[PDB]
């Protein structure tokens, strides 16, 4: 199985590296299960954000195949735009020709872009979520028979303790302890499963839960959040949807998620972010209120830091298991 090392960036996000072009041009990616396109910033970039990035130069790649088609990717955090290009993409020791976006304007993706040290985003979603109708990397590698299974695996790094791996094509027992529980997808094209959500006395039955690698938070329905925070001794930051607390706050709850198959819990230690610079013994909650059309939680980074996760295209399932504290 091919492995890609995952490095932590300030306990908000993680990255892994990969190559685009036979020139072996090396890029740092956010690895995002909730999107289905790959992009890298071009040498043709007109914007300030591209200043400090590894830039893609199609003139230095002999496997480059032109495709002028203009495209923009609209994320919740902003927009990047440019054009489609084709070239050899290499993930670990697995290569395949691939269609991706050459980004020339990142101004709509500020301040996220210039803030952090990633170059681009590598989607790990489903095909019907892609622009330009791009087969996902793992399913092509499967199809081309470079890996056993159409699946990938996340063992996330933890700040100041160990590194992580994205593993492609097969499941390695070393990453987790206890049982590995599979949860069927309740949607065709998202890593979305059904779970009862419990926080104290507040309960949502058969809630949609999206396992998502690119979101640095647990997201919660706004009504559910407003009930959770009632008398919690937490304070909202002015103008921003973030809550601050004493790290030691005895009332901070444990999320409990359950299926017929399993039980997954998330204790304060996984969703708190120390902000010692702002004040002594203060923490931010990595919890955001957000309403999808159907009541939904995003089980983001903080969930995935605790739980090893198996994303299975062939079995339309998400495997979940408690991550080992170190390898
Ligand atoms: C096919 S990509 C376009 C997609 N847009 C949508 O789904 C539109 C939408 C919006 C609200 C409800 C329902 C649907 C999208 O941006 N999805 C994102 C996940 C998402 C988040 C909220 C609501 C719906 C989907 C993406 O997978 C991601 O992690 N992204 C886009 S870019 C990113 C890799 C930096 C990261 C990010 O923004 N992360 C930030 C985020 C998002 C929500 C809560 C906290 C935070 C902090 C930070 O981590
Ligand atoms: C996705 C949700 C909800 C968006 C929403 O509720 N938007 C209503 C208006 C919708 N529009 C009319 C504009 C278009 C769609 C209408 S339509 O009906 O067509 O769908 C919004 C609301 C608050 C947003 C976060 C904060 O900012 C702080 C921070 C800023 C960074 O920079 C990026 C990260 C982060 C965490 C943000 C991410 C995300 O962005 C959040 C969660
Ligand atoms: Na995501």
């Amino acid at each position: 199985n091919d492995n890609i090392e995952l490095v932590d960036f300030q306990n908000i996000m993680f990255y892994g590296d990969a190559e685009v072009g036979d020139n072996q041009q090396p890029f740092t990616f956010i690895l995002d299960t909730g999107s289905a396109n790959l992009w890298v910033p071009s040498v043709k970039c007109t914007t300030a954000g591209c200043l400090t990035k590894h830039l893609y130069d199609s003139s230095k790649s002999r496997t480059y195949e032109k495709d002028g088609t203009k495209v923009e990717m609209n994320y919740v955090s902003g927009t990047v735009s440019g054009f489609f290009s084709k070239d050899l993409v290499t993930v670990g020791n697995l290569s395949l020709p691939y269609k991706f976006i050459e980004v020339i304007d990142t101004n709509g993706f500020e301040p996220t872009y210039t803030a952090s040290t990633f170059d681009g985003i590598l989607g790990l979603g489903w095909k019907d979520l892609s622009i330009g109708s791009v087969d996902p990397i793992v399913v092509e590698l499967k199809n081309q028979n470079k890996i056993e299974n159409a699946l990938f695996t996340f063992y996330l790094p933890v700040h100041d303790k160990h590194t992580g791996f994205l593993t492609i094509g097969g499941i390695e027992e070393r990453f987790y302890e206890g049982p590995l529980t599979y949860e069927k997808l309740n949607h065709d094209l998202y890593w979305q499963i059904t779970l009862d959500a419990h926080v104290g006395n507040i309960m949502l039955e058969k809630a949609n839960c999206i396992v998502d690698s690119g979101t640095s938070a647990i997201t919660v329905p706004t009504d559910f959040l407003n009930k959770m925070l009632q008398n919690l001794d937490v304070i909202k930051v002015p103008f921003l949807p973030f809550y601050v607390t004493l790290c030691n706050n005895s009332k901070l709850p444990t999320f409990e998620f359950t299926s017929e198959n399993g039980k997954y819990t998330l204790e304060p230690e996984y969703y708190l972010q120390h902000i010692e610079d702002v004040g002594p013994g203060l923490c931010m909650l990595n919890i955001i209120g957000l309403d999808f059309p159907v009541p939904t939680f995003i089980l983001g980074d903080p969930f995935m830091r605790k739980y090893f996760t198996v994303f299975d295209y062939d079995n339309q399932s998400v495997g979940i298991a408690l991550a080992k504290k170190n390898l």
